[PDB]
């Protein structure tokens, strides 16, 4: 049908038929990952090889393997046995997050903390966060997990407004032993409850509200083929569902004319950190790499109608793979809706007396995804004016400590006693570019000031520059707000109608990068997290900006290395990489539970089109 | 009733009254400008004392005066008689963009200028724009306008598509002469239409499009009293119009359990300039001070239902004073309604088995204006959080030109031959500040990084520092995207639960100033625009950051003026004044008609409330 559709439950069954046949799906084998792999550069090998590539975990204790199958042929195509100390583990399992507190009720030292405490071991809850590669040598090889304790007074309530401070213990979940327990003091545990469902903490719920009803009388304006094609309004792409990687968006293409013309090749958000600034021993080592570790496909919310998404929604169900192979959906994870967005064109004309006005639409494809304490929302937007966005909503409950006496410079207080650390929320989007085909170059556009003189009288002038990146070596950008800092992606042998090469500009929203020291393992870990924007040329095997396997990695294997490659970038296969986040200082208007808050980009048509695409939409 | 409402056409004809029966509005006076002043700072005195306050143009030319007027006593309260070519000149008249292109169809030396390019008289056009001051000394204390030229080949074409490049021509309008008629040399006309309406440009219109109903079958969230008070989700607040600064935002305030929280006392656009590029002789003097020179509320558009604003829309009618006096209704120039605004906090928790969804809205007041080739829309926004923001939309057609041969550094080229040089769109907002009362403060916020060693260790923290600004002297601060620099607002005296002073953050966009050289003209005219942010103590007289006589005035008489009385504004009656705007690099997707482009900027809350003020929000 179609090589970019959504893999079927049939599929992964197969895979694991096929898995099995060969010996490589024993009962002692878990599969941390599992997902199609994109079609070969080189579209013109008629006939569908759907491939797998398939992360296997081994618990007894032997040594990982990355499988890549072909469900089209029934067989095996390759199977490498991996090194774990050296290029990473691989990403965690569900089952072993339940693991850290089971091993934990049953430690010596354990108990003797939370005796200390007064604190009864079948209301503490663990937090099995992912561990980071630091002084510990012990660790190397070994697949770790890292807990902190937060005591829940009853089965309902929210265990976050009780952290246990001074608490942190070290588990090999392989083996399952606690190799370490640190206790570096007792801290009173916050005793306010943070129940937003608790009629006491909302008080009467306000009836002054009204109903916005959305609907679409005569359905949507899009059409949806082959399970994940989408048509909208001179637009054309694929919707396609990884477990890491989440929506990801394939062939986005725009309808120009008699045309169909290619933007962009693949795009999604490729890696996500989550850096916390607190230089306590007790967090100094917490850093989320959500889609590297955890998946953030996998911990994918079913969507809801009426609350989650409003409007005439249509939606899609993905397909993962559970820890032994059998399929497994998330229905409906994917919303897709048009929405009305305003004022698109609009004047009043004294001279020919003519008054006109356009509204405006944006079709919103989204899915949301729960890890741990956070819920974010990942939203793709495509107006009908060429422009494509990228937001990103942040939510959930926020982290919480203890707030210490003294005060704290690198921690807010919530409320009497509870603290909430530092951090940010870093994005990483991979746009593998195809403007008008894939002979594309970056240029980085600078306004520029002039003195008054020569040219200007007046001192009115003011112009533009704009640098070409040739070599990846001089590719690794940072972002300029004084200047107007932009980057447009073009096609040097794709013209519009006045001889100038076609183009899109990106536009960044200039937030801090990765605030950590140089120096520090996060940074190292985190690099790309490090400036603005990158641009690599393409290759099959470079995914991720972190590497293929973030889990306890110790740093440098994703774009610092394949930028080292010192490729040309000027009319080529290019790919790009753009670093985006939130700096949070949380305030006591996140506590309870906090309210969205928002990232982004945004690409917009430069010298594109011969002239504005929307002409032809009409006037409801 | 309330002394914030909306002037009624009797009172204009009042005023109208006093003004004839005190001999000043006389068969030769015209009114340039006429709106009511805002209550005095001392809500004590009861008994409403409505008073205006009028600009009394003078056409035989005698020189204009100031009046203010009390409409509830029934007399003039002052009048001065003011000296123009000091102060600066009164706001353009409507009857006055008329004049020149009547006098210059009977110039010699233009006639001369338009023959040699065989155009006819009748088919040029010629937009009156506002005339600065440069070398000229003629035009000091004279009454000055500037015209160029565009063709219309038809009575509805659209003559943007057609400019006559070369030639400009000087206009005193009040004893209607023309001062001066330069021509550099003969430009090709561009010859290709520009009718976005012609169906040979247009194409065949898209007929995929689906309707999007919005409706609220039980009305609107919102109750408006006394004409235009409005209370909304907790939110409260007063919608003035003053026909110089359009929509005027009163008493925001909010309601946080049994008590009214004051936030904002006085919201405006209180200026508006658009600075151009072009170094050429033609343009180089281009420079709209759209509120200042235009009068932005006095070219305010009417709003249709479906086209202009979606869903279930409230209007108000805003009442100006045409230039004799009489009482002009601006109908549906003013649109009022809720939207929709996706999810407002959602969290899944996995400990307590409570999935917990919220969606958000969104409050919208706005008004559309048109300028000459230019139409903006004015945008509010009330959310249920708390959070306030303003949105700029900018659209119409842009301001072209002839595209040189030789190509240019400071303009783009739209089509064959035609250009369109480089500007931006820069807005100053004036907020008078009542945070919980008037005893306020402004702290400038930057993200601070830390060195790895002492503290940190794993060099993973990072915080955030905040200086006061006490005196006027140090209030003119400049943005930096790098350290995330915000500035939070607060009141000093009033603290949170926390005993922390409660607060609200200024998220600024970071786009650039004003990019013009230092020492030109437009530089100490609108030195406002050369810096992001302005504190200044409160004070009756100073409500612009321009001054009150913008048009031909020479620099200065704003802001930093104001700013050197270095009053203390640690704990005081302060207000702040925002720069923001858009450089505009024309492309060619914003030809033949410019799609909408946006600028803002956002105020949260900071430690206002002592929790999350969204708990009590209900699932609908």
């Amino acid at each position: 049908a179609s090589p970019f559709r959504l893999a079927s439950a049939g599929e992964i069954s197969e895979v694991q038929g096929i898995l099995r046949t060969a010996g490589l799906l024993g009962p002692e084998k878990r599969i941390a990952y599992l997902g199609v792999l994109d079609p070969a550069r080189g579209a013109g090998s008629e006939a569908e090889d759907r491939r797998f590539r398939v992360f296997i975990h081994d618990v007894s204790g032997a040594r990982p393997q990355e499988v890549t199958v072909s469900v089209t042929n029934g067989t095996v195509i390759s199977a490498v046995e991996l090194d774990t100390a050296a290029t990473g583990e691989l990403p965690v399992l569900e089952e072993e997050f339940e693991v850290v507190e089971q091993l934990l009720a049953t430690d010596e030292r354990w108990l003797k903390a939370l005796a200390a405490r007064n604190l009864d071991v079948s209301k503490v809850r663990v937090a099995p966060l992912s561990a980071g590669v630091f002084e510990y040598a012990e660790e190397r090889g070994r697949r770790i997990l890292r807990g902190l304790a937060f005591v829940q007074d009853f089965p309902e309530d929210s265990a976050w407004a009780h952290p246990v401070d001074g608490l942190v213990a070290y588990v090999d979940v392989v083996s399952k032993e606690v190799t370490r327990v640190i206790d570096t003091g007792v801290f009173p545990v916050p005793a306010e409850h943070g129940n937003y469902t608790d009629p006491e903490l909302t008080g009467p719920l306000r009836t002054t509200q009204k109903p916005i009803s959305i609907t679409q009388p005569e359905g949507p304006s899009f059409t949806v083929t082959g399970g994940n094609h989408i048509e909208w309004e001179k637009w054309s792409l694929d919707v396609g569902f990884d477990v890491r990687e989440g929506v990801v968006l394939h062939n986005i293409a725009f309808r120009d004319g008699d045309r169909l013309r290619p933007i962009i090749n693949r795009a999604s958000i490729a890696e996500m950190v989550v850096p916390y600034g607190d230089p306590s021993p007790i967090r100094s080592w917490q850093n989320y790499f959500d889609t590297g570790e955890y998946l953030v496909g996998q911990y994918a919310n079913s969507l809801e109608l009426g609350c989650d998404c409003l409007g005439d929604i249509t939606y899609l169900s993905p397909v993962i793979s559970d820890a032994f192979g059998n399929p497994r959906e998330i229905r409906n994870g994917i919303c897709m809706h048009e929405e009305d967005w305003g004022i698109l064109a609009k004047h009043s004309d004294l001279w020919s007396g003519i008054n006109y006005t356009r509204r405006n639409r944006r079709m919103v494809i989204s899915f949301f995804t729960t890890i741990g304490n956070y819920d974010y929302g990942f939203y793709w937007y495509l107006y009908l004016d060429g422009t494509i966005e990228f937001e990103a909503k942040a939510t959930g409950v926020v982290f919480t400590s203890a707030f210490p006496e003294g005060g704290s410079d690198n921690i807010s207080q919530l409320a009497p006693g509870l603290g909430a650390p530092f951090h940010q929320h870093i994005f990483s989007a991979r746009l593998d570019m195809a403007i008008d085909g894939f002979t594309n170059r970056v240029e980085e556009e600078d306004v520029v000031r002039q003195t008054m003189g020569p040219g200007n009288e007046r001192g009115n002038a003011f112009s533009r520059k704009r640098t070409v990146l040739t070599r990846e070596s001089e590719a690794v950008r940072e972002a300029d707000a004084r200047t107007g800092r932009t980057w447009i992606i073009s096609n040097p042998e794709s013209k519009n109608r006045l001889n100038e090469p076609v183009g899109y500009k990106l536009h960044a929203h200039n937030q801090p990068t990765l605030l950590a020291d140089p120096g520090s393992s996060i940074a190292r870990r985190a690099a790309f997290a490090t400036k603005d924007l990158w641009v690599t040329r393409y290759a099959d095997d470079e995914r991720y900006p972190t590497g293929d396997f973030v889990n306890q990695h110790s740093g440098g294997a994703g774009l610092p290395s394949y930028i080292a490659q010192d490729r040309d970038i000027d009319g080529q296969d290019i790919v790009v990489w753009h670093t985006f986040g939130l700096t949070h200082f949380p305030r006591v208007e996140d506590w309870p539970i906090m309210p969205v808050d928002t990232v982004g980009f945004k690409l917009r048509p430069e010298g594109f089109f011969d002239r504005s695409p929307v002409l032809d939409v009409p006037a409801n």
